[PDB]
């Protein structure tokens, strides 16, 4: 769309705002998805969304060995720009994320509600030049829909417990918990 040097300038300032609005919430409560009962046999989750209809997401397309991070939606934005803004994974602005190609689709399913909760997203902890950042397996665009609504705390999936720790380590609200874990945890409780 613009130059290289437009781009990287405008991710800078961006996770510099960031940077900002974490440190000035630092320590406060953040609304988090709320475990639900579900007409399926599977782990649901309720997302309040502000000013919107509440969005469903569940863990049904998991495995078993896969582990749920909970994470803090800016802190996730924050790791997923230090991408860099060449990479084909490349994060949008927030502002700009509905003009993704696959946004209303996204957009589409996240009206459904609980009778079809939106699958987590896959992702991994990186390193690119020398700093952590997120990378996708898949879910690049719920994330954007999740994002841009300002969902405070949402669940993404990962492979392997320490990925799960170390994602937990820099943009995590709570320790990782396996899925297997979660799901037997649901199942005795609810
Ligand atoms: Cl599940």
């Amino acid at each position: 769309h613009h130059m290289l040097l437009w781009r990287r300038c405008r991710a800078w300032l961006e996770i510099r705002r960031l940077d900002k609005e974490l440190a000035q919430s630092s320590g406060l409560p953040l609304e988090l998805p709320q475990i639900v009962p579900n007409a399926w046999n599977e782990v649901v989750w309720r997302l309040p969304v502000p000013n919107h209809p509440d969005a469903f997401m569940t863990a049904s397309n998991a495995a078993q060995s896969d582990f749920i991070v909970y994470v803090n939606g800016l802190a996730f934005y924050r790791a997923w720009l230090a991408l860099g803004v060449e990479d084909s994974q490349a994060c949008p602005l927030k502002q700009d994320m509905p003009k993704d190609r696959k946004y209303p689709s996204s957009a589409a399913h996240f009206a459904v509600g609980i009778d079809s909760p939106v699958p987590l997203a896959d992702v991994s902890p990186t390193m690119i030049l020398g700093h952590f950042a997120v990378c996708f397996t898949d879910g690049m665009t719920r994330s954007m829909w999740l994002l841009a609504h300002e969902v405070a705390v949402f669940p993404v999936l990962s492979r392997d417990e320490a990925s799960a720790v170390m994602l937990a380590e820099h943009v995590g609200v709570a320790a990782p918990i396996q899925v297997s874990k979660l799901r037997e945890q649901c199942r005795k409780i609810l």
